[PDB]
């Protein structure tokens, strides 16, 4: 058999607020996060806007010294974990501190740290090189760096699986807590590729959204007109935790954790297959993990990343999997709103999910003013949907055709 | 309910050697793979020797198209992965491939890519980035491009928790085949952090041993003139196969992986406590799960970094777990000879620990002139030590204070 796993703790950092319920009321708002991007200079690239953190206050959580060792992924990944743990109201004790554990990924961690590092090394060669260069930058430092501040001692790593790092990282966590490995995980994703290198590398393969002119329609999921992602910035961290260990404390519980499914495409380095064959086995896999029938599920949250194949594909995936009831259920991309997180995408995109769940809306999809062809599914255009939902799915499908769904279902 | 798991095929690259006998050989004959580096201008570092794979053609597995366009950390990764999978003599067919998945990790993933490209990006601009950039530079391509070249469609994931990568890849990957989620992985890791960077970044941190004038003898794990570890590169890949499946088939078993640990330390960022209390609960949780009394454990492939404090902390954590015991067992560090692979160390490690079990012997710690204050186990001093494994346990330590621990005995 298996045990039962509940969110009891959330935390975010994301292009709509420095919170969760910040970032949800922008969410149900239909606000876009999107805009150019400040203090650098972007003259001689494609794009030049994205989701950035706005505001982002480090010694809230750290103090300034130790905040200097840490690249701002890290950063975003402690900020996020310590409002989920926070959140969860838990308290760490030598009774149950080695049954605590973390599981914090990054798609492309320390970018903004190599590049700073990298302009000392060609400038005035290696003795510039920070001595917290390495600690500073690899991306199991959120997971190292939060178990030290907490005494955390259970199960310790963290995931990268490109732009299913979020995803992986929550459904492996709830793994943990299942087969009785630990009682409680931190888990989620950070991410910060805002850097020449970021925004460059993915600009070189021409991944990225180039409508300068009016960032906030760049991110535009579904709709004829998109023209790629848009790269977002931020964090997701959720407390996970074992159902009977979270009633004996009397836990608030939003939402428990049913289903985890992975898939690989087996397809393309970076393009999904055209007919979702590997969304469609990693949800099918997702839902026999849950024993729930396809027909039960209320809600999606789309990757809906913007870019023409990867939309397309998640559409014949749904289509596939949930025959006669693809109309039923709403699928929205909040990537409409907060661009793309890359590893923090399925973090944040998670607790979204939880949200919807709490409060019984879909999130919109804006910017759906042109569906595309095929496209015909509740795709929740423009605004947040009231309607039932007892069961939520959140997809992420990244480069090296890797996979991640997770299943939760209310609470009561 | 949990199936037990076995290797079934290795594959490798070292310092020591382009495959796994080659690399083995070099082990028993107490060979250093360890040289003043090549490949780039170190005279304004502290530190310009390392464990190079040396002579390693691409072109024997991949595409000149293809392998231009992949960091030489994923070259070395599906290397190691396509030599396993050959040693495997497993057949991927429409039957069997949602039940194979990939697990390779890396510690620091594909920092000359990336350095490459932040060179071309300050000195030209963006438009000078790869295309490839972040597909042929991010850490989860390894597992990617292995299931894109073979089909496999199983859980397709990527660890990165520094020194302690590799552990924990073939750790995870085993509980996936243990709890039903797949019936095959291929898990291990790969590093190629030595460019400037990375030997300046460590170097900044003066974690390198700096014996330029003595390359061969710079890692002397437990001897009293150590001064830091070696950076070397290479990949380490294990076919893990539900043991039934295994037997089905007739597949040669090499040995059976009857225990996983994992803990964090809690304690600090880059240091191991002391005591080595974060290794011992984490050797503890490995010898538990194997169902085991820690009197079996005959061989233990050490961490053994060559470091001032990780060295003792590891003779503290085994005396603390073995009592008496402890001087009973063997235990070496092959890092001797091959240098630290960081996250590909725990990969070629475990392939060691199979093939001390399959030979009976304990391969060398070289450089052990003088064992430090404490340091009185039998740690097989100079020379190959033929004798009775039944038993092998494998640790790793990392960064994050992120401990692994493998238990592997022979199967009849
Ligand atoms: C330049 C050189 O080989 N010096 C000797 C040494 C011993 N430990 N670290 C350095």
């Amino acid at each position: 058999s298996r045990r039962r796993v509940v969110i009891t703790g959330m935390g975010m950092l994301s292009p709509l607020g420095l919170d969760v319920p910040s970032s949800w009321e922008g969410i149900l708002a239909g606000r876009s996060g999107i805009a150019p991007i400040e203090h650098m200079d972007l003259s001689a690239y494609s794009t030049r806007f994205g989701g950035s953190v706005k505001g982002f206050n480090v010694e809230e959580y750290l103090s300034a010294k130790e905040a200097r060792k840490l690249d701002l992924f890290i950063q975003y990944g402690l900020a996020a974990s310590f409002q989920a743990v926070r959140d969860s109201g838990l308290e760490v004790t030598d009774a149950n501190r080695e049954r605590i554990g973390v599981s914090m990924g990054s798609g492309i961690g320390g970018l903004t740290n190599i590049e700073n590092n990298c302009r000392s090394l060609f400038e005035q060669g290696p003795r510039r090189i920070s001595p917290f260069f390495v600690p500073g930058s690899i991306i199991n430092m959120v997971s190292g760096f939060l178990s030290i501040h907490l005494g955390l001692q259970g199960p310790n790593y963290a995931l990268t699986t490109a732009q299913t790092t979020g995803t992986h990282s929550i459904g492996m966590a709830a793994r943990n807590i299942a087969y009785g490995e630990a009682d409680v995980m931190v888990a989620g994703g950070s991410e910060m590729a805002a850097c020449g290198l970021g925004l460059g590398g993915f600009g070189a393969a021409r991944a990225l959204s180039t409508r300068n002119d009016e960032p906030t329609r760049a991110s535009r999921p579904w709709d004829r007109d998109r023209d790629g992602f848009v790269l977002s910035d931020g964090s997701g961290a959720l407390v996970l935790e074992e159902l009977e260990h979270a009633r004996a404390r009397g836990a608030r519980i939003y939402a428990e954790l049913v289903g985890f499914g992975m898939s690989g495409d087996a397809f393309h380095m970076t393009a999904p297959p055209e007919d979702g064959a590997g969304a469609a086995r990693c949800m099918k896999n997702a839902l026999r993990d849950a024993g729930l029938d396809p027909r039960q599920v209320d809600y999606i949250n789309a990757h809906g990343t913007s870019t023409p194949a990867g939309d397309i594909a998640e559409i014949a995936a749904v289509k596939s999997v949930f025959g006669e009831h693809a109309h039923a259920l709403s699928m929205s991309s909040t990537k409409s709103m907060t661009g793309h997180l890359l590893g923090a995408a399925g973090a944040v995109e998670a607790i979204f999910s939880v949200l919807a769940l709490r409060d019984q809306v879909a999130p919109p999809t804006i910017n759906l003013d042109n569906p595309d062809e095929g496209c015909d599914l509740d795709l929740v255009a423009h605004e947040a949907k009231p309607r039932k939902i007892d069961v939520a799915l959140s997809n992420s499908f990244g480069f090296g055709g890797t996979n991640g769904t997770l299943v939760f279902r209310r609470f009561a």
